[PDB]
C-alpha cells in the first residue's frame, strides 16, 4: 500500500499561510483604526475571514482536521482477472469547515459592496453553503460509487448559481451606485470569479484524479487562499478608504 501524505514543502507551506493570514488580519486592523467605529463593517467582516483561515491553517499545520482515505484501485487486464491496489491519501477536511465560514463572508463583502438586498445576499449564501457541503460529501464519497463525482457535480451546479446570481443581481445593483463603484465591483468580482473557479480544478486534480500529490495540492490551495482572502481584502479595504461610494 502506497501512502500520499504531507511532505516537508507542504508542512512548511501550511505554517507560511498561517503566518500570512495573521499579518493580513493585523494590517486590516491597522487600517480600521483610521476610521470611526460605525464605518468599519467591511474591515470587521474581512478580518474575521483571515482570522478564520489563520485558525484553520494553524490546525492543519499541527496535524489536525485530516483524515486518511483508503482508496482501492482496480486494474483491468487482457486475459487475467482484475487486480487491486490500495492507496491511503490524506484528505484535509479542515478546509470544508473553513470555507463554510469564509466563502459566505466573502459573499457578504461583495453583496454589501454591490448593494444587494439582504434577501439576495441570503440566497447567494444558501447556494454557497450547498456547494461546500456537497463538496465535503464528495470528498468522502467512495471512488467508483456515484456519490463521489455526483456530489461534486451538484457542488459545481450550486457554484454556478452563485456566479449567476452575483453577476445578474450584484451586477444590476452595482450599476445603480455609479460608475466608480460599478467599475470596482466588476473588477474585484471578476478577480473572484477566476480565483474561485480554480478551486474545483485543484479538487479534480487532487481528490478527483490524484494527478498531484498532497504537497502540490497544499501549495495550490495556499496560493488561491492567499489571493482570495489576503489580497482580496487588502484591495477592498484600501479602495474603500478612498471610495465613499463603497460605504
Amino acid at each position: 500500500p502506497i501512502y500520499e501524505t504531507v511532505g516537508d514543502s507542504g508542512s512548511k507551506t501550511l505554517w507560511v499561510v498561517f503566518v500570512l493570514m495573521l499579518i493580513a488580519s493585523a494590517a486590516f486592523t491597522a487600517l480600521s483604526w483610521k476610521i470611526p467605529v460605525n464605518r468599519r463593517l467591511y474591515h470587521v467582516i474581512t478580518t474575521i475571514i483571515t482570522l478564520t483561515a489563520a485558525l484553520s491553517y494553524f490546525a492543519m499545520a499541527t496535524g489536525h482536521g485530516v483524515a486518511l482515505n483508503k482508496i482501492v484501485i482496480r486494474t483491468q487486464h487482457d486475459h487475467v482477472p482484475d487486480t487491486y491496489e490500495t492507496v491511503y491519501r490524506q484528505v484535509y477536511y479542515a478546509r470544508y469547515i473553513d470555507w463554510a465560514i469564509t466563502t459566505p463572508l466573502l459573499l457578504l463583502d461583495l453583496g454589501l459592496l454591490a448593494g444587494m438586498s439582504g434577501a439576495h445576499i441570503f440566497m447567494a449564501i444558501v447556494a454557497d453553503l450547498i456547494m461546500v457541503l456537497t463538496g465535503l460529501f464528495a470528498a468522502f464519497g467512495s471512488e467508483g460509487t456515484p456519490q463521489k463525482w455526483g456530489w461534486y457535480t451538484i457542488a459545481c451546479i450550486a457554484y454556478i448559481f452563485v456566479v449567476w446570481h452575483l453577476v445578474l443581481n450584484g451586477g444590476a445593483n452595482a450599476r445603480v451606485k455609479g460608475e466608480k463603484l460599478r467599475s470596482f465591483f466588476v473588477a474585484i468580482g471578476a478577480y473572484t470569479l477566476i480565483l474561485w473557479t480554480a478551486y474545483p480544478i485543484v479538487w479534480g486534480l487532487a481528490d478527483g484524479a490524484r494527478k498531484i500529490g498532497v504537497d502540490g495540492e497544499i501549495i495550490a490551495y495556499a496560493v488561491l487562499d492567499v489571493l482570495a482572502k489576503g489580497v482580496f481584502g487588502a484591495w477592498l479595504l484600501v479602495t474603500h478608504a478612498n471610495l465613499r461610494e463603497s460605504d
